[PDB]
Protein backbone atom coordinates (compact mmCIF):
# COMPACT_ATOMS: atom_id res chain seq x y z
CA UNK A 1 0.00 0.00 0.00
CA UNK A 2 1.56 3.24 -1.23
CA UNK A 3 1.46 6.27 1.06
CA UNK A 4 -1.54 8.16 -0.26
CA UNK A 5 -3.21 6.71 -3.35
CA UNK A 6 -6.23 8.78 -2.34
CA UNK A 7 -8.21 10.88 -4.80
CA UNK A 8 -6.82 11.09 -8.33
CA UNK A 9 -7.39 7.67 -9.91
CA UNK A 10 -5.74 6.85 -13.23
CA UNK A 11 -8.14 4.85 -15.40
CA UNK A 12 -6.03 4.62 -18.54
CA UNK A 13 -3.04 3.37 -16.56
CA UNK A 14 -4.86 0.88 -14.33
CA UNK A 15 -6.21 -1.03 -17.33
CA UNK A 16 -2.96 -1.14 -19.30
CA UNK A 17 -1.12 -2.42 -16.23
CA UNK A 18 -3.59 -5.23 -15.55
CA UNK A 19 -3.69 -6.32 -19.19
CA UNK A 20 0.10 -6.73 -19.31
CA UNK A 21 -0.38 -9.29 -16.54
CA UNK A 22 -3.32 -11.08 -18.16
CA UNK A 23 -0.90 -11.55 -21.06
CA UNK A 24 1.42 -13.75 -19.00
CA UNK A 25 -1.21 -15.46 -16.84
CA UNK A 26 -3.46 -16.27 -19.80
CA UNK A 27 -1.11 -17.04 -22.73
CA UNK A 28 -3.80 -19.04 -24.53
CA UNK A 29 -6.81 -18.24 -22.35
CA UNK A 30 -6.92 -14.58 -23.39
CA UNK A 31 -7.41 -13.02 -26.82
CA UNK A 32 -7.47 -9.27 -27.41
CA UNK A 33 -10.35 -8.53 -29.78
CA UNK A 34 -9.86 -4.76 -29.93
CA UNK A 35 -7.50 -2.10 -28.59
CA UNK A 36 -9.38 1.20 -28.85
CA UNK A 37 -11.50 0.70 -27.07
CA UNK A 38 -9.32 -2.05 -25.54
CA UNK A 39 -11.58 -5.11 -25.63
CA UNK A 40 -10.69 -8.74 -24.91
CA UNK A 41 -12.30 -12.09 -24.09
CA UNK A 42 -11.32 -14.91 -21.73
CA UNK A 43 -11.75 -18.69 -21.94
CA UNK A 44 -12.89 -20.62 -18.87
CA UNK A 45 -13.54 -24.37 -18.91
CA UNK A 46 -14.96 -26.28 -15.94
CA UNK A 47 -13.43 -29.55 -14.74
CA UNK A 48 -14.68 -32.98 -15.78
CA UNK A 49 -18.03 -33.34 -14.04
CA UNK A 50 -19.55 -36.62 -12.90
CA UNK A 51 -19.78 -37.96 -16.45
CA UNK A 52 -16.81 -36.05 -17.86
CA UNK A 53 -18.97 -32.98 -18.47
CA UNK A 54 -17.28 -29.67 -19.31
CA UNK A 55 -18.81 -26.26 -20.03
CA UNK A 56 -17.30 -23.16 -21.62
CA UNK A 57 -18.50 -19.55 -21.80
CA UNK A 58 -16.62 -16.89 -23.76
CA UNK A 59 -16.88 -13.70 -21.71
CA UNK A 60 -16.36 -10.27 -23.29
CA UNK A 61 -14.76 -7.64 -21.06
CA UNK A 62 -14.72 -4.06 -22.33
CA UNK A 63 -12.97 -1.17 -20.57
CA UNK A 64 -15.30 1.81 -20.18
CA UNK A 65 -14.56 5.46 -19.39
CA UNK A 66 -15.24 4.79 -15.70
CA UNK A 67 -12.92 1.97 -14.64
CA UNK A 68 -12.03 0.57 -12.38
CA UNK A 69 -14.01 3.52 -11.03
CA UNK A 70 -17.18 1.95 -12.42
CA UNK A 71 -18.05 -1.68 -13.16
CA UNK A 72 -16.79 -2.82 -16.59
CA UNK A 73 -18.88 -4.28 -19.41
CA UNK A 74 -19.56 -8.00 -19.09
CA UNK A 75 -21.32 -9.94 -21.86
CA UNK A 76 -21.58 -13.53 -23.09
CA UNK A 77 -20.53 -13.79 -26.73
CA UNK A 78 -20.81 -17.58 -26.90
CA UNK A 79 -21.61 -20.44 -24.52
CA UNK A 80 -21.76 -24.24 -24.55
CA UNK A 81 -23.71 -26.85 -22.59
CA UNK A 82 -25.67 -24.02 -20.98
CA UNK A 83 -29.30 -22.89 -20.97
CA UNK A 84 -30.85 -19.42 -20.79
CA UNK A 85 -31.17 -20.02 -17.05
CA UNK A 86 -27.69 -21.40 -16.35
CA UNK A 87 -26.29 -18.52 -18.39
CA UNK A 88 -28.35 -16.00 -16.43
CA UNK A 89 -27.22 -17.33 -13.06
CA UNK A 90 -23.62 -16.71 -14.12
CA UNK A 91 -24.62 -13.10 -14.79
CA UNK A 92 -26.64 -12.12 -11.72
CA UNK A 93 -23.62 -13.40 -9.79
CA UNK A 94 -21.07 -11.03 -11.31
CA UNK A 95 -23.36 -8.07 -10.67
CA UNK A 96 -22.85 -8.67 -6.95
CA UNK A 97 -19.15 -9.45 -7.37
CA UNK A 98 -18.15 -6.55 -9.62
CA UNK A 99 -20.50 -4.33 -7.62
CA UNK A 100 -18.57 -5.06 -4.43
CA UNK A 101 -15.26 -4.85 -6.28
CA UNK A 102 -16.18 -1.45 -7.71
CA UNK A 103 -13.25 0.91 -7.28
CA UNK A 104 -10.53 -1.39 -8.60
CA UNK A 105 -9.85 -3.76 -11.50
CA UNK A 106 -12.16 -6.75 -11.14
CA UNK A 107 -10.98 -8.83 -14.10
CA UNK A 108 -8.97 -11.56 -12.39
CA UNK A 109 -11.66 -11.59 -9.71
CA UNK A 110 -14.72 -12.10 -11.91
CA UNK A 111 -13.13 -15.02 -13.77
CA UNK A 112 -12.49 -16.69 -10.41
CA UNK A 113 -16.08 -16.36 -9.22
CA UNK A 114 -17.29 -17.53 -12.63
CA UNK A 115 -15.06 -20.61 -12.75
CA UNK A 116 -16.59 -21.90 -9.51
CA UNK A 117 -20.06 -21.33 -10.95
CA UNK A 118 -19.40 -23.43 -14.06
CA UNK A 119 -17.92 -26.20 -11.91
CA UNK A 120 -21.05 -26.11 -9.75
CA UNK A 121 -23.46 -26.18 -12.69
CA UNK A 122 -21.63 -28.77 -14.80
CA UNK A 123 -21.51 -30.90 -11.65
CA UNK A 124 -25.17 -30.36 -10.79
CA UNK A 125 -26.07 -31.89 -14.15
CA UNK A 126 -24.84 -35.24 -12.83
CA UNK A 127 -28.24 -35.28 -11.12
CA UNK A 128 -30.26 -35.59 -14.33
Amino acid sequence: GSSGSSGMTDYGEEQRNELEALESIYPDSFTVLSENPPSFTITVTSEAGENDETVQTTLKFTYSEKYPDEAPLYEIFSQENLEDNDVSDILKLLALQAEENLGMVMIFTLVTAVQEKLNEIVDQIKTR
